[PDB]
């Protein structure tokens, strides 16, 4: 009755019963559905995509085809009037650290990658839509406004490219267009170990039956690893200092070196994997290299896992967690635990936490050198800042001492993201983070505004007056309807951002509901939960309770004083404890068995 068949990539393969570890694809999690939460598959629509032309052209593609009788308005004239602001004095968040906006990104890169499409090799597209500015095909780029700084510097437009489908990529079929989900639905530390079998392979240790993961053969930290390099050519982070040359990291995940602390985040993950694969081959010397490697694997899956839903969680969503996640009460194998297209606009509330700075503290968590406070935006794909500029401590102890963004709807997106962006292969720090979501939502056939309050079952604003209720502010309501012209038309990375944060919370109640619902479905969807009764034993899982983010950081770095709640605000040195009081994690229970 459906045409359930089209996967055409198909990267289809058969299941085993009572297989002992996660498949790198995500294959087989679910035994009746073997491809669900599965990499290289559709994002899964909660509801029906919205095309100006039912079927694939994003609204505003056709300039005279409305939306519900009006013109959408330019994502980059949105930007300006809404998402812009001058001043960074009083924007950072009393109560996060800046820790808690990396460790979104990171969750989001473990759960979501929608790529480009590829369309084809060594042609005149990209060139084309980069320097000509012209509509067509895959090439959908973002024309600047009348009055926009950037159509005087810049040229016409800023390049982008539609996002990749799935049945055929090139071609179009019969269906609504299908955005690709490239990594793991679960939260699995994908974006450690890769969601397809040649880079999880390539990102392995073979030469040795350790278990290990590779690291970077050219530059040490003191003593401890850096990622291993790609040397795929051309590099976005030799392009940005050709001086320097330090070429990207290469992790499970493709996005590791879009900025420094990202990087960052990505090393003490990798460390993390090889400290407990030398542990558990002192544990257990008859261990082969591939058990050591899925053992590692599977404690670092779960210690992502834990982080997110006890540490991270409660404090995004504060009164909506009972709501949204109440406790887990086990595997639910008919819960759909494909992420979203919804999902993957939601999460991006992380893009108005971002703050205009990075720093490096010293060992006193003083400042690190004359230039310790960096603009973010010189941080783009640079890696040699780690290598030539002190490792990654000093940049771990300014992720502790220093603050998040705090949403504010005067002030939502740092110009270092909404003007001097940079993207690899087009050269300079000048892309809009912002027009980008706003024009992807569009690419995606994403629902308005309206359509998710109903689904999640809030008000839907018809009027201004309406409008300046839910948002509790008026000026704001009043530039989205000069803009929009209706709520209904009002794009969902912008009205759900632009909602009052939930008490205890970070995002707003249409935000909550959202990403509320795909956590516990990634949750109570995933025969891999570590909660999960077999996936782990009741010692095992007695031990993982004691994980936290400052015994990473104690394990895997040189830092001597960490805070105990590392994504709250916290001040050295009051807030900052010796590593020795932290709780460690006890391997002990994963001994082979005693008796
Ligand atoms: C995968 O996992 C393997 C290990 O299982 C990694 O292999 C090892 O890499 C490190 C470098 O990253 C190598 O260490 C070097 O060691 C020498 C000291 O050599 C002596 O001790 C070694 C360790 O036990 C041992 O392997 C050596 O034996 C080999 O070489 C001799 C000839 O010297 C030969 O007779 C033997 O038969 C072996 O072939 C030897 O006993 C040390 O001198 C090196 O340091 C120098 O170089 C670095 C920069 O490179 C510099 O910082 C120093 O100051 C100095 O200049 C270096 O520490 C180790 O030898 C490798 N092990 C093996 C078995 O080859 C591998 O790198 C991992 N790969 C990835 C991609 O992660
Ligand atoms: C640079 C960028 C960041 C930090 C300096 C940054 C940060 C975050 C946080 C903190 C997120 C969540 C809490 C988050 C989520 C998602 N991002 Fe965003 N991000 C930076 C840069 C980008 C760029 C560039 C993109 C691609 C934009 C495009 O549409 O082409 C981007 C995307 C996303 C994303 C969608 C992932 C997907 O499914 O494809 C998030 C869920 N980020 N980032
Ligand atoms: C590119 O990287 C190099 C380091 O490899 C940076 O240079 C250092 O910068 C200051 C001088 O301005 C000094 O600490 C060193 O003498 C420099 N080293 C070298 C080799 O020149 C350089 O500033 C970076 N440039 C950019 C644009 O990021
Ligand atoms: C900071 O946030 C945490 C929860 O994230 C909370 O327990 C603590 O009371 C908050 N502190 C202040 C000062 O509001
Ligand atoms: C399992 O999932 C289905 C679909 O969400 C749900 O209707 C059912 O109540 C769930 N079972 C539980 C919570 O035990
Ligand atoms: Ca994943």
């Amino acid at each position: 009755s459906w045409e359930v068949g089209c996967g055409a990539p198909v990267p289809l393969v058969k299941c085993d019963e009572n297989s002992p570890y996660r498949t790198i694809t995500g294959d087989c999690n679910n035994r009746r559905s073997p491809a669900l939460g599965a990499a290289n598959r559709a994002l899964a629509r909660w509801l029906p995509a919205e095309y100006e032309d039912g079927l694939a052209l994003p609204f505003g593609w056709t300039q005279r085809k409305t939306r519900n009788g009006f013109r959408v308005p330019l994502a980059r004239e949105v930007s300006n009037k809404i998402v812009g602001y001058l001043d960074e004095e009083g924007v950072l968040d009393q109560n996060r650290s800046l820790l808690f906006m990396q460790w979104g990104q990171i969750v989001d890169h473990d759960l979501d990658f929608a790529p480009e499409t590829e369309l084809g090799s060594n042609e005149h597209s990209k060139t084309q839509c980069e320097e000509y500015c012209i509509q067509g095909d895959n090439c959908f780029p973002i024309m600047f406004p009348k009055n926009d700084p950037k159509l005087k510097t810049q040229g016409k437009c800023m390049p982008f490219f539609r996002a990749g489908f799935v049945c055929p990529t090139p071609p179009y079929q019969s269906l609504a267009r299908e955005q690709i989900n490239a990594v793991t639905s679960f939260l699995d530390a994908s974006l450690v170990y890769g969601s397809e079998p040649s880079l999880a392979s390539r990102l392995r240790n073979l030469s040795s039956p350790l278990g290990l993961m590779a690291v970077n053969q050219e530059a040490w930290d003191h003593g401890l690893a850096y990622l291993p390099f790609n040397n795929k050519k051309p590099s976005p982070c030799e392009f940005i200092n050709t001086t320097a040359r330090v070429p990207c990291f290469l992790a499970g995940d493709f996005r590791a070196s879009e900025q420094i602390l990202l990087a960052t985040a990505h090393t003490l993950l990798l460390r993390e994997h090889n400290r407990l694969a030398r542990e558990l081959k002192k544990l257990n010397p008859h261990w082969n290299g591939e058990k050591l490697y899925q053992e590692a694997r599977k404690i670092l899956g779960a210690f992502i896992q834990i982080i997110t839903f006890r540490d991270y969680l409660p404090i995004v969503l504060g009164s909506e967690m009972q709501k949204w996640i109440p406790p887990y009460q086990g595997y639910n194998n008919s819960v759909d635990p494909r992420i979203s297209n919804v999902f993957t606009f939601a999460f991006r509330f992380g893009h108005m936490e971002v703050p205009s700075t990075v720093s490096r503290l010293d060992e006193n968590y003083q400042p690190w050198g004359p230039e310790a406070e960096l603009p973010l935006h010189t941080l783009f794909f640079n890696t040699w800042r780690i290598i030539k500029d002190g490792g990654i401590d000093p940049l771990v102890r300014g992720l502790l001492a220093k603050k998040s963004k705090l949403m504010n709807q005067d002030k939502m997106v740092t110009s270092e993201l909404r003007n001097k962006l940079f993207q690899p292969t087009h050269k300079i720090h000048g892309f809009d983070l912002a027009a980008i979501n706003l024009q992807r939502c569009r690419d995606h056939g994403m629902p308005g505004y309206n359509s998710w309050r109903g689904f999640c079952g809030l008000s839907q604003p018809k009027t201004l007056k309406g409008l300046q209720t839910v948002l509790k502010n008026k000026i704001l309501a009043k530039k989205l309807m000069d803009l929009y012209k209706t709520p209904d038309n009002i794009d969902i990375w912008i009205g759900g951002n632009a909602e009052p944060m939930v008490e205890r919370g970070r995002v707003g109640p249409l935000l909550a509901c959202l990403l509320g619902r795909q956590f516990q479905q990634i949750r109570d969807g995933d025969r891999f939960w570590w909660e999960n009764p077999g996936v782990f034993t009741e010692k095992q899982r007695d031990s993982l309770q004691k994980v936290s983010f400052s015994r990473l950081i104690c394990d895997n770095t040189h830092i001597t004083k960490v805070p105990l709640h590392a994504f709250q605000a916290n001040n050295y040195p009051h807030d900052f404890v010796d590593c020795s009081t932290v709780d460690k994690l006890d391997l002990s229970p994963w001994a082979s068995r005693e008796n």
